[PDB]
């Protein structure tokens, strides 16, 4: 699969529910990131970019209580990346995760309203 970021002005970030849905407009999904070599590719086009310091979506959504965080496009959830002390479930509403797109490349749990930037896979 191809990555491709979405970093657009100011008011044009989405929420989780609205990146998700935009990248299946093109036929694809919000990124998984399945592995270190997935990773190094996304980080590779963040630099390549200049869209340096910015938050993204990926395809992290919780799933049952049981099954915690799947992929949105059904991907095993086997490689993960969380940051430290992630995820917490900060404030009880935190069921979307996010890519902090510097050198750790890390995941975040977060609200999944918050407006963010996004990755697709087509
Ligand atoms: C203050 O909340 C923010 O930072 C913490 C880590 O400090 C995250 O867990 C949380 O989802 C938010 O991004
Ligand atoms: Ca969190």
């Amino acid at each position: 699969l191809c990555f491709k970021l979405y970093a657009k002005g100011k008011h044009e970030k989405k929420t989780w529910f609205e990146s998700r849905d935009f990248c299946r407009a093109l036929g694809g999904d919000l990124a998984s990131i399945n592995n270190k070599e997935e990773q190094q590719t996304i980080w590779r086009l963040i630099t390549a970019s200049g869209s340096y310091h910015k938050l993204f979506w990926l395809g992290l959504t919780y799933g049952s209580p049981s099954e915690g965080f799947t992929w949105s496009d059904g991907s095993p959830v086997s490689y993960e990346n969380w940051a430290y002390g992630e995820p917490n479930n900060y404030q009880n509403v935190e069921y979307c995760g996010e890519l902090k797109g510097d050198p750790t490349m890390s995941w975040n749990d977060i609200n999944c309203e918050h407006l963010n930037n996004w990755i697709c896979q087509i």
